[PDB]
């Protein structure tokens, strides 16, 4: 009856709501109308969307996902309507806005993704009134997966965490460095790669260096992103994988910088059913 | 008469030295052989080097530059041995070996380049014996233009320097962040867009979050290059116009890191005049 999908570097999370029940756990890959035509976004719909539906048809649809600025809404509106059967209305709007809706409801709050990508913005309750441009993984996007993979790749092959750390993670993904250098320089979306190789900081956060590392990258995040809204006034939601298996530093973050942190969630699909559920449920 | 060549990303430098003189100073584009054909570097010579010579007999040619590692050396050395006329050696080796006998001739050292990138080795007074690779402009390059250019732009645009000095440097460069965001992610060269936007820096020092940036930045180098090599023993030279526009800072950063400095020079071509001199 509603369908909704939240999509992200690596996948679309999309979840049927039908006669008080959620059904979930029906994957695509990624969606971003920036790095897709409409007839490839058409194509990954009908052949790997369509599949797992047993039918098309929807009173409505809410699609969040990364690139779905205004300039593109159009688009990914259109996709949409042309591969499902839709009764009444298409919605399609950032994952950041999905993030707002599943953390903060209807009320305000100051909402971030730690993801592949980090992201920051004030929420009013309604819409997001204002954001921090997060600047790519070369610029900013500071405590993202890419970013803290770039980290610890710098600082592996420049030898500042000893001999064994290097030659374990080299080993571990069958890198060398000439591989890593090709990944990073000369072949697509160097920042998936290197948000790839980053839970090897998670895997290894016992190692006081590596802890340092995530804790110093998550204190730039606050610092640069979260710090620029009035956050001695609003809690900080976030969302993401990042987020979520790091918690416990990030929350050492929140604490050494004077962040009020709120919900911390690997992802925003069980948030968003409340949504659709409680809040939006009248509308 | 024999002549000497430092190339970087940028330019080549060239000298012509003839009996106790410099009988030209002269500049081409830059000619890495990992983004040039040997046909384009050619091209390049023959268009724009050779018409500010007054002769192609060199008994000597001494070729320094960045990419001209010994797996390109062939290539080079045949490229100008089918533009020059030289009777007695082609010599081709990095803008690294150049740095090293311009600031230490025949003596051991700690020797770094700060300029569109930057590199730190260790050279035994003949060779260079140990070296840090330096990563490229994503991973490391530490202290280098293109890094200066990438922490000034993330500090500008996430308001980190203020709203004038925001404004002042898009208004300047007649960049928006959207132009920004494709130079640095979709366009050829990347580091040489970030590396040329730096002089900011230079031009806007007296700025305290300026100096400010341009100091953490060389610390950053010193102690993830610099200390890996024998630093209390051999002081460290600098070649570079980064290393040489901010030398004061340089020093700053090298008083707080506990790292002794040489020479700290614009590029080698004086150096490489009082080498081949001896
Ligand atoms: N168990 C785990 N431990 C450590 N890191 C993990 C992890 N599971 C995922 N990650 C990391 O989280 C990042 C991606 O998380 P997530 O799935 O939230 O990203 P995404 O790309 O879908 C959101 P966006 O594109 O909007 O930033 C990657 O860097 C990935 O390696
Ligand atoms: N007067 C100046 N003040 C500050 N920065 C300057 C400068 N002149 C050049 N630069 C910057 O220095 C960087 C390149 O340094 P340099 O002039 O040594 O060239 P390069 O590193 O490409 C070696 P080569 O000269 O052989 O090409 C660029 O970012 C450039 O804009
Ligand atoms: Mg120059």
């Amino acid at each position: 009856m509603i369908l909704i999908a939240d999509s992200g570097s690596t996948k679309t999370h999309w979840n049927v709501l039908d006669q008080g029940r959620v059904i979930g756990e029906i994957f695509t890959k990624g969606m971003n109308p920036f790095f897709q035509t409409p007839e490839e976004m058409g194509r990954e719909i009908e052949r790997t969307l369509l599949p797992q539906l047993n039918s098309n048809r929807f009173c409505e649809v809410h699609f969040f996902g990364a690139g779905c600025i205004p300039e593109k809404v159009p688009v990914v509106r259109n996709v949409l309507k042309g591969c499902l059967d839709v009764s009444s209305l298409i919605e399609v709007d950032t994952d950041m806005l999905a993030a707002a809706k599943a953390s903060c409801g209807r009320s305000p709050g100051i909402v971030c993704i730690m993801g592949t990508g980090s992201n920051s913005c004030f929420y009013d309750g309604e819409k997001i009134a204002a954001n921090v441009s997060p600047l790519g993984f070369i610029l900013g996007d500071e405590g993202s997966g890419a970013v803290l993979g770039k980290l610890l790749i710098g600082d592996l092959l420049k030898n500042q965490m000893g001999e064994e750390l290097k030659e374990k993670f080299l080993r571990q993904y069958e890198l060398t460095p000439a591989n890593i250098i090709e990944r990073v320089y000369r072949q697509p979306f160097p920042n998936r790669f290197l948000a790839g190789i980053s839970p090897f900081l998670a895997e290894n956060i016992e190692h006081p260096a590596i802890h340092s590392l995530v804790l110093n990258a998550f204190k730039s995040f606050l610092t640069r992103n979260v710090m620029q809204f009035d956050y001695t006034r609003y809690k900080a939601h976030f969302i993401g994988s990042v987020a979520y298996y790091y918690k416990d530093i990030l929350e050492e973050a929140a604490a050494a910088t004077g962040i009020r942190t709120g919900t911390i969630v690997r992802n925003p699909m069980e948030g968003l059913r409340t949504y659709y559920s409680t809040v939006a449920k009248t509308v």
